[PDB]
């Protein structure tokens, strides 16, 4: 997408060289910022191609909290697997802190919830805000959160949010990254009876691996097309009820996939 | 400053008109960043004339993790007043997350040590963060943080730092807001000895008050001029014995103040 290619193209220009967790070198820039109107279609990047199988699992697994494995192994998502223990479970990542996040007072917070309640009751709110950054909880976490926090904003019948992602491989995790996002805002709306407004992406430590460079000059030759559209064939009582087959996408006619290689 | 100039007229040509917490009405847009290089002048706006006295002071006062006013009241800071108990108390805002975030376990963390260690050890680490949106003690809070998070970065001997503001009223607090961070990035880097970087501001609901709209006009009526320059006195031993007479400010030339009224 333009937004995207804007941000690849931005990260060879003015990105830094660099290392990461000791071991693939990188270029990398501090600080990004970009807008997608999914009023103008579904941001599942075009110029490569990719799949939502496992984008939707991912999300449907995070809104139940439960972070053992067994859910995405039985539909034979693997993205987890090189993080989780033994037994299938890592910690309390994402999910956890989404749906019970842990006080000092013996509670478990339910964000998703509250955040519900917000809009349906103070769309207004200055603070209708998902965070998974539980600085209490990161050393017992297999990964610490990389989408760290989230907020929702409601304007003209229209729900926006924009995500503060810490850390960002350009290449490798950014359309899943963002394609996820826009899934769960086209949710949240549908939840609201809401029209969906502006998925905004703010990033910190945002890099390329030296060993994707010419994967992403491949992709940079690459001509945008048109994005798909998102249909969610199903009105589920709440955030809580969404199924695997009630989404669907319509017109994506992506560009060749490209393998992206990692060291290890 | 040019940047924050720009961010007011966005607003006034972009905003939507809506409410905040009930009462007086705004001009609000959601989503927008802003970097300042602060090797290019300390970010203080110059279109109306600002004091760091209470900036200084409460920023202190953070660094030091004790929650009532006691400190600020012996120095006549008043801004937090307005939100404190008799006791002058205001719960586990800001500084005693930062200082010492309560966990499930009986632990208090401390995240400034903790990202001085990192920045000192590990600084090509993307996860040097300090967050004070502590979902399980909102409640206890006289006030939820708007500043909610931030984040370090080093490149090329140059500290960065990123903040994630979810609510911002651009006329009467941003000057305050960005003058307070840039002052800690300069006190980070002196303790690190590093040169400072860039400031990234990332802002949620960023508004405009209708009885600030002739303030504002006046106020872009206005020619940005050079910025200042900091000057530390002295190099404390840590980040925690810095004193208010340390920080000076030279080459500040601002165009007069400009009240702003608000409404209760």
């Amino acid at each position: 997408m333009k937004q995207y290619l804007e941000l690849m193209q931005k990260v060879l220009d003015e990105g830094t060289q660099k290392n990461d967790r000791t071991g693939t070198g990188t270029l990398s820039i501090f600080g990004h910022q970009m807008r997608f109107n999914l009023q103008d279609g579904f941001p599942l990047v075009t110029t490569k191609r990719c799949h939502l199988r496992s984008i939707i699992h991912e999300l449907l697994w995070f809104l139940q909290g439960d972070t053992n494995i067994a859910y995405l192994h039985e539909n034979n998502v693997t993205i987890w697997d090189e993080w989780a223990d033994e037994n299938g479970d890592l910690g309390p990542v994402y999910g956890k802190q989404w749906r019970a996040w842990p006080t000092p007072d013996g509670r478990h917070i339910d964000q998703i919830t509250t955040v519900l309640n917000q809009l349906k009751n103070d769309p207004d709110s200055r603070r209708i805000i998902v965070s998974a950054w539980n600085v209490g909880e990161l050393d017992k976490m297999a990964l610490a959160p990389c989408h760290a926090f989230f907020q929702f904003y409601v304007a003209d019948g229209k729900l926006s949010c924009q995500l503060y992602q810490r850390t960002c491989d350009v290449f490798l995790g950014l359309p899943f990254n963002i394609a996820s996002y826009a899934l769960l805002v086209h949710m949240m709306a549908q939840q609201c009876d809401l029209e969906v407004g502006d998925f905004v992406w703010t990033g910190g430590d945002t890099h390329l691996y030296s060993n994707h460079m010419d994967q992403t000059h491949l992709q940079l030759s690459r001509e945008p097309r048109p994005l798909p559209k998102l249909i969610i064939k199903r009105k589920p009582e709440s955030i809580f009820d969404y199924r695997f087959e009630d989404f669907e996408i319509e017109g994506y006619d992506p560009h060749p996939g490209i393998k992206a290689p990692v060291a290890i």
